[PDB]
């Protein structure tokens, strides 16, 4: 059981992976812009960029906050890489203005190669999760966002993190996977969606061409279905 996607929204859809102007601004929000050429890459089996993931992302911080939902906050896909390569030092700055202790929800998409994949700090379980539609484990993607919180808290609040039952750790197979390599920014926002609403992760591959369907709808009237 899944919203339809009626004529009418296909309609609105077919239109837009129509060829024409490729800077053609179709979604302007969170300070970044969707353009045909993004939308583009939601297309057929194409790859997703980082624009539509982004986007995305900011999408679902947006509607945490509604009533009920826990509250997100979704760093940008650079975040990590950024981190991971540079240190606490080259990101410290990212967060200013944003107090990353008052949500309950970190989303944290993470960019491996031509590889996408999320960690959540969820910190209303005291813990930090890896997911990826492949099956790969990544212990220290973890480790490396446990010890930027550290720093972030020692930072920012002039305090220790309190490490006390903190779990870091990546899901095995018990998430559904892919089959399409290109899928993968598919399955990361689609892990992100179900969890930022405590939802079972319940879909599977074979939802995907209507996923990217329904995203491009989606990102187009900035409302999540």
């Amino acid at each position: 059981e899944f919203p339809e996607i009626t004529e009418e929204m296909e309609k609105e859809i077919k239109n837009v992976f129509r060829n024409g102007n490729q800077d053609e601004v179709l979604s302007e929000a969170f300070r970044l812009t969707i353009t045909r050429k993004d939308i583009q890459t939601l297309n057929h089996l194409n790859w997703l960029n980082d624009e539509i993931i982004n986007f995305y992302m900011n999408m679902l911080m947006e509607r945490s906050k509604e009533k009920g939902l826990p509250s997100v906050h979704a760093f940008n896909t650079f975040f990590f890489t950024k981190l991971k390569t540079a240190g606490y030092q080259a990101v410290k700055r990212w967060t200013k203005k944003v107090d990353v202790f008052s949500v309950d929800i970190l989303l944290v998409p993470i960019h491996l190669g031509v590889h996408w994949c999320l960690a959540v700090v969820d910190f209303r379980k005291k813990n930090i999760t890896y997911y990826d539609s492949m099956g790969g484990i990544n212990n220290e993607a973890c480790r490396i966002l446990l010890q930027y919180l550290k720093q972030e808290s020692i930072d920012k609040k002039r305090k220790e993190f309190d490490t006390n039952g903190w779990q870091l750790f990546s899901k095995k197979s018990q998430i559904p996977q892919q089959m399409n390599g290109s899928d993968c920014g598919m399955f990361a926002c689609k892990y992100a969606d179900c969890i930022t609403k405590d939802r079972p992760i319940n879909f599977t591959q074979q939802h995907m061409p209507y996923f990217r369907k329904r995203m491009v709808w989606e990102i187009l009237h900035r409302k999540l279905l």
